[PDB]
């Protein structure tokens, strides 16, 4: 029939694995023929997932470190990229709280439908693509790359290896660059800074990481795979079956059948070492923003895997000024970067920006009506000097871009949008 | 015997209600009570939040000096608006186009998105307010009297004909809308009222839309607030000279598409408003500037014919407010409008601007100073707590304590509850 | 503000539990006050969930037995009710294979998004409401109740007790009458007639049934709760914590940490007895359609709970003429009913009818083009004396109902649909 | 700083238009530079849309003709391909009746949300990809191309030119091979065989066809664009503005302001000639299945455009045996093919196959319970010699494929599906 999307041969895949420095430190317990066997007779190209993953991998090695903020709407990502950031973090917490396909507000317990984060990945990419389209017709060259790589939350996979596989495939279809996966029991999944966490055995999380890599391999894109461990605070594990976990099993049980396990940095290091062959970046949740604890984890892992890159959650679940002085806060990310934490992210930044800004506006509006909104509008005008463009909201969402479509189709159209608008007449 | 749940009322009951309930005092229906019953099948679904919200909205419009609101495009946004003291939520179609519609794309405000997008956001907002209400109950928080503030949502131009209007109204009601607004534009060329290129439809065709919106509410058995919007102040085009009420403004000239040129301004707005009044609970005229005198001229001309007719006013961010008004006039704007009979006033794009500006600000400072910039935000949140802000403790804000209560109701001995052991418990 | 939706008092709830015969055999390990504590300030009425649950309960005690077929589209349920069936079965298997929100074809392993079955419940209710509306304007009183009760698949809850709770809540909101829940590990869930099944402890499934009842109580509707056990074929269990499961543990462990367990009817009887206080109906998956095996199960359960109703899966996963003769097949369901199996269902009926009928049609179309389709249309014509109505496809999907809406809004509309249609012209 | 998805230059695009025979008869009223200006800086590859459209175009010139059946679920399309068909038809009618994103049953009047057909395109492709995957691991070479091209319904574009553009873009994103567009007023859209149809001016539909091509060009795929005219039966048109339409305007008006127009083959021929430069295939809706009327249309169009391919709706809205004898029915498609009708499709095949087969099954089940289902199962067994495979429903939906994923991830898994299943043991 056609040749579009013809799969590579197993030999080509193998050559890529054998010679591409992307795969230098990557262990795969399956073969290239196994990958090909699962690809059918046509492989869909995933342009944004490939481009994002390649850019992300190049950035993690060129930049001193890559940092990001949590984004839960498309407009949020656009502003993050407009303000200079070069990656986007897609928090599952934030999806649970304000952007998931159930319509409900949830705590961070894998309650929402498993295609929710992929939908937001696609949304963020759509929004960045629109900004990219608008910049082109506007001659705006101030942002080098609107298609910033997206690192998305795979939580605990929403089930078994096959649930992991499908979530990774959906993330890739939507244009993800990287995804992270934690060693928690999905049915009891928690945010890293909530209590009641239950670990799964070390080998079961290796299965998760293997499944996530397999899905990427089958989809033929070099997705960055991140392994997160929750062993610092978790005091429960599902089973003592894995000998790597037994040194921490205490013998105490729960009525659910769980096993108590000794928590802290020691089992995090062990698990991190075990995940390293399967992880492009390794991440340990911690209870406080502590540079020394971070350095201890960094050196224990790098003592065995010197080129292993790390990721660090700069969590709003910390009270920052309760633990650190301003001088430490200022240098915090820089100090982590020297330790090998090359991806650093404020997970819930979008939740807090969105809730605080609207509370502050609505509170003043309840008291002073228009005066309170004009304050915001004037702050927007004054922010144009810093590069802010969304004050002219019509062009920001593409009124001019769609006018260009309209006049490409019918140059004599008398129903274009921006001509005669208040934006053209009142905003300079 | 068959269950009697959902038994529809008799036409006599409906007619009795229309005749005696003061809610319907000034409401014309060109169809009969029997026509309504003919469309209801043999079971009528109860719409609790649509009924409650429509009832509360109507009471507030008659009890308060005026009802004001801000546009909300996420659930969390509406929660903060109600937390901050507002008593109604405005659901902007513009904002749904820009950052919250079911296509996943960023759109200008031209009816490009799928027609069930606004109903999904209505349902989302109600779900978010319900969660806030649930949390308040278990926390003993009586600081908000009514968490289920009424939602007024954008019906745009109906996404087609009378039947498309009917189905959108029905979907808004099913999601729990209190009120909905409908504008006299051609849906295939729909514009934001402050964009150019607008095309009116004939006066009688909008009466058909308003009639279809009422019919859908009657068939669904809820007293939804129906708002008529006219775009005749700026639109210089109309599809047809069919209606004799429109003909005095027709010039006779036509565009290459066959549209009729029409003389715009306050005069056709007054005429259309008078024609819409028997079919509208509120009437709203889009305007090119925020002008108290223009609003008064419109108000007096309408109330000369319909003295009890309530009005609505769009305090649009598409105006450059300090270009047109001084601070003193800005401070008194809404209060002066209320005295003229503008009982529902709303800042349409408040959510878009709060969201974009706050993330640009955060992301910009983050790009310069990393963690210092976010700590400024967290510290502002801490200080807002004396004004009633609660989202700094983000875990409880999204229901972690509510779901802990569910979990311990199911199994009081659960060892996997979330708030006990959280960093929120330990640090906030 | 308003009184619409005001919750009942705990005393009112308690009086219902104490005196409504619906609850005569129903254990609740939580209190009426616990329910009230979770309801916030407003309880949404769920008309179709309440009505359907009431009708299903009445039918189970009034009819000799209630039977159903699997339905995966709305039209499918319309034809089931048109042909005289009194209940709809909503198979999770069929949703996985051809009707879930990922858009993918899945085996029956809880791979699809957890709100998929709720959407199909809502869809089936919408389709039945449309048939009910059409019937009303057509004066068609040949079906007593178009709103037949829907029994839908809760699978293994897609996680822990909170995932169970949210799924039950979503099914209710969509209008479900009853829901079934199986004692399987969600992360390894299988169809009852697939291999590789893993049981969860008896107490864990009581937790699931408890959570399902709690969500119904909080939603204030009397949902029918069905317990399914997979212990007939499952040879694995997650844990030996529960002393009721220990008699069947062998001591062997898999590499995953699962416990090997002796499958058969004896564990199913024991689990059924344990589930009975928390289940309105009990169902054991079986490997073959066997009246004696079913009698053995029924007799042993009713020895302890004489009034316990049972449910039976007449599975297409069986090869019926391989096991049974024509005489036994003809009497199968009637015999089961005399044993207490009051709900009997053919799970994958819709998958097989849909797939076979299109293959048959398309195979002939490939060979003989239009002659193959005309054979079908003539069978449809022939079916009209048995009550089939869908040959006239325009009125079947509501063309006449929406014509009635259109002429209610505008009796003089020149754009109604059925007048001048080829249906009016060619189908007498 | 990546080259993935780099856009072509205008010169490359221009050379394609000048040298690829695909475009030899295609008029574009916009430039190649206009296309590039709208592409941003990254162009997403649409593998399935490209392959589908290339395969479709090749098939329309290689085969005697391409015929298809309407499909509304993924499994339906699988059985069509399994039975030997080489294209899929995606009916908007069927989507309105039983497969659209509102969840409601609708008549065919553009009532459903505009992203509904794109989702079904994606669903159909997903289902075919699964059949492809399964076939590969089963060594099944019985179907040469599982990814058969999909021809999908763009109705009247759901608004203006920009709504057209967005629908085409969304169809391509989902993998469509061709799309069709009709010269009706979107707000009054009807099935071609319903009454109350309203035409739009000839130039407005040229604009629609121009927008659909532009969206395909911007997405860089050779989508097949099909122009449908409803002028054979429509007696209304929105305007007299287009001199090409005026010969048929009678001067009579409707109260809405529409213009009566003389319907028949004459205006169809005239509109087809006007659409020819913009349409890869031209389709005239007709009131009866009439070979002579088809010939007149074909001959008059090809008199001016000899190479213009046509398309014909073998509609179930015709009562076939009322108009034609069996011999004419049998030769119908082959006769139309010789006249240049190279794409022929039975639009509502899936609705009638689905509805009749379930009525027939449920009627028998209502009377004879299991006996009626066993008849169907035996027919399925009997169809296996014709190539039917879905009797083994577990492997049909991919239980063997996901088993292969699972064993690729973990060869020692004790929780695979097919080992130990009743399909393995009873369906050998
Ligand atoms: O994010 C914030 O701190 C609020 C920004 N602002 O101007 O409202
Ligand atoms: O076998 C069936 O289900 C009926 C076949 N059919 O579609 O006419
Ligand atoms: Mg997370
Ligand atoms: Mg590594
Ligand atoms: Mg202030
Ligand atoms: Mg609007
Ligand atoms: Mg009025
Ligand atoms: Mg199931
Ligand atoms: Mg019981
Ligand atoms: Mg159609
Ligand atoms: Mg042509």
């Amino acid at each position: 029939m056609s040749v579009v999307g013809t799969p590579k041969s197993a030999e080509q895949i193998q050559q890529e694995w054998d010679t591409n420095p992307r795969w230098k430190d990557v262990t795969r317990t399956y073969s290239a023929e196994d990958v090909v066997a699962l690809q059918g007779s046509v492989v869909e190209e995933h342009t944004l997932a490939r481009r994002g993953a390649e850019v992300l991998w190049e950035q993690l090695h060129d930049l001193e470190w890559v940092n990001a903020l949590g984004a839960l709407t498309g407009n949020m990502a656009v502003q993050q990229v407009r303000a200079g950031l070069k990656a986007i973090y897609l928090s599952g917490w934030q999806v649970a709280g304000d952007a998931n396909l159930s319509g409900h507000t949830y705590p961070d317990q894998s309650l929402y439908p498993a295609n929710s984060v992929p939908q937001v990945v696609r949304r963020i990419n759509n929004a960045l693509q629109r900004a990219d389209q608008i910049a082109k017709i506007e001659g705006d060259t101030s942002v080098e790359n609107w298609l910033a790589p997206i690192v998305a939350d795979g939580e605990a996979g929403f089930g078994g290896a096959l649930n992991v596989y499908e979530l990774q495939k959906a993330l890739i279809a939507a244009g993800v660059a990287g995804s992270h996966w934690e060693d928690q029991l999905a049915s009891e999944k928690k945010c890293g800074h909530l209590g009641g966490k239950v670990l799964i055995p070390t080998q079961q999380h290796i299965r998760t990481l293997t499944s996530a890599r397999l899905a990427a391999d089958v989809a033929d894109v070099p997705t960055v795979v991140i392994a997160r461990t929750d062993a610092e605070a978790a005091t429960l594990i599902t089973s003592d079956v894995d000998e790597r976990d037994q040194p921490f099993i205490t013998g105490e049980r729960t009525r659910e059948g769980f096993y108590r396990t000794k928590n802290g940095i020691e089992p995090c290091i062990a698990r991190a070492k075990a995940y390293a062959p399967f992880a492009d970046l390794i991440w340990m949740e911690t209870g406080t923003p502590d540079l020394e604890a971070a350095r201890q984890f960094s050196e224990a892992v790098k003592a065995e895997y010197p080129d292993q890159m790390l990721a660090y959650n700069c969590s709003p679940s910390f009270n920052w000024k309760k633990h650190l002085d301003d001088a430490t806060i200022a240098k915090f990310q820089k100090e982590l970067a020297a330790m090998g934490f090359k991806f650093q992210f404020i997970t819930l930044a979008g939740f807090h920006a969105l809730n605080y800004s609207m509370f502050d506006l609505a509170y003043g509006y309840a008291q002073n009506q228009m005066s309170a909104y004009v304050e915001l509008q004037e702050r927007e005008f004054a922010a144009e000097e810093r590069g802010y463009t969304a004050t002219k909201h019509q062009r920001e969402v593409g009124a001019g871009y769609f006018d260009r479509i309209a006049t490409t189709v019918d140059p004599n159209s008398s129903t274009t949008a921006l001509t005669g608008s208040t934006e053209e007449g009142q905003f300079h």
